[PDB]
C-alpha cells in the first residue's frame, strides 16, 4: 500500500531525484561513532554539534541503544499521517473529522486543542518541538489553553537537536529525573511529558536528516538558518508516512487568516516562510501532498 505516495514521486523526475527514503530520519546509539562525533562537530545549529560537551551528547545517545529508538513506526498496513500545522487557516476549519480519522497524527510547538478540537482535532500521535519553543509556547500560550503539550498512551515525543537543552531535557526525560543542568535547571520532565519515562517515548530527530532537508528541499537564499519546525516535521512525515495531509501550513492566501488559529483577535528565528509555502503546492500539485487549502 505504501506505493501510494511512493508512486506519486517516481511517476515525476524533479522529486523522484530529490527524495532520498535511505537517509536515517532518527539519531540513535548505533549511528554515534567518532566519525560522526567528528564531522557534527564541525556543525553548530540543528546540522551538528560544535562546542557542545562530549559528556553531555555521550550521556543521552547512550540511552537511546535500543533497537526501538532508531523508527518512528514499529513494524502489511497503510501509514497516513496527518501533520497539524498552527496556521490561522484552521480557524473556522472545522477539519477535526478529518484530521482525527487519520492513523497518526503530527502536532508540533503551540499545540493548542482545548477550545478548538472541532478545527484542530484532538488526536495526537506525534509532538515536535524544540525545548526553547515548547517553554515560550507554554508562556505566550497559557491563557489561550496551552496548558500542557499534548499527551497520550501511545504518543511519542521528537526532540528537534537545536540547542544543548534538547539534550539534556531529552535525556532527563528517558531517566525520570529533574533536569539536572542548564538554562532548564530544575524542570520536571514528569510534568511535560506524563508518567511513562522510557526511551519507547522519546526520540530525537537525526541533524544529518535536518541538513539533507534544507540542502535539497529548502535552501534558502537567506543562508543560522533552519526550516521551521513544521516544516521539519512536515518533512518526516513525507519521509515516513505512505500519505500525508498537511493542515495549518502556510498558503499563498495566508493574508486572509490570524498567524494562528488559536489567537484571540487576528494576529500578524530566521526562516523562509515563502520557500516553504513554495515547496507545499509543488508537493500539492505533484499529488505527494495533500495541502488543506480555502
Ligand atoms: N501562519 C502559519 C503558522 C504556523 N505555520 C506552521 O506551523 C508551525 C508551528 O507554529 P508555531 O511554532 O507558531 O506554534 C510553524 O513552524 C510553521 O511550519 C505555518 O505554516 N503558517
Ligand atoms: C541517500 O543518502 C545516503 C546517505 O545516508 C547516500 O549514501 C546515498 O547515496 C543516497 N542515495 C541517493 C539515491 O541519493
Ligand atoms: C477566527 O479566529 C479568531 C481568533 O483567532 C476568533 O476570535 C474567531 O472566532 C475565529 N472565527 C471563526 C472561528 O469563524
Amino acid at each position: 500500500c505504501r506505493h501510494l505516495l511512493h508512486l506519486a514521486i517516481q511517476r515525476h523526475p524533479h522529486f523522484r531525484g530529490l527524495f532520498n527514503l535511505s537517509i536515517p530520519v532518527l539519531l540513535w546509539g548505533d549511528l554515534f561513532t567518532p566519525a560522526l562525533w567528528d564531522r557534527l562537530s564541525q556543525h553548530k545549529a540543528p546540522y551538528g554539534w560544535r562546542g557542545l560537551s562530549h559528556q553531555v551528547i555521550a550521556s543521552t545517545l547512550s540511552l537511546l541503544n535500543g533497537s526501538e529508538s532508531a523508527k518512528l513506526f514499529a513494524p502489511p498496513k497503510c501509514i497516513r499521517c496527518a501533520v497539524v500545522g498552527n496556521g490561522g487557516i484552521l480557524n473556522g476549519s472545522r477539519q477535526g473529522p478529518n484530521i482525527d480519522a487519520h492513523d497518526y497524527v503530527f502536532r508540533l510547538n503551540g499545540a493548542v486543542i482545548k477550545g478548538f478540537e472541532r478545527d484542530v482535532g484532538t488526536k495526537t500521535s506525534f509532538y515536535g518541538f524544540t525545548v526553547n519553543t515548547m517553554k515560550n509556547s507554554l508562556v505566550s500560550y497559557w491563557n489561550l489553553g496551552f496548558t500542557s503539550v499534548p499527551q497520550g498512551q501511545d504518543l511519542q515525543y521528537i526532540f528537534i537537536p537545536s540547542d544543548i537543552r534538547d539534550y539534556v531535557m531529552l535525556r532527563s526525560a528517558i531517566l525520570g529525573v529533574p533536569v539536572p543542568e542548564g538554562l532548564d535547571k530544575g524542570d520536571r520532565p514528569h510534568a511535560y511529558f506524563g508518567p511513562e519515562a522510557s526511551a519507547s517515548k522519546f526520540k530525537l530527530l537525526h541533524p544529518d536528516f535536518i541538513s539533507y532537508l534544507t540542502e535539497r528541499f529548502l535552501k534558502s537564499k537567506l543562508i543560522l538558518y533552519m526550516p521551521s519546525t513544521g516544516a521539519l516535521m512536515l518533512l518526516t512525515a513525507l519521509h515516513t508516512c505512505d500519505q500525508v495531509s498537511a493542515y495549518g501550513f502556510i498558503t499563498s492566501n495566508y493574508w486572509k487568516f490570524s498567524d494562528h488559529y488559536f489567537e484571540r483577535k487576528m494576529k500578524p528565528a530566521n526562516h523562509d516562510l515563502s520557500l516553504e509555502a513554495a515547496l507545499w503546492r509543488d508537493l500539492h500539485k505533484a499529488g505527494i501532498l495533500q495541502l488543506y487549502q480555502r
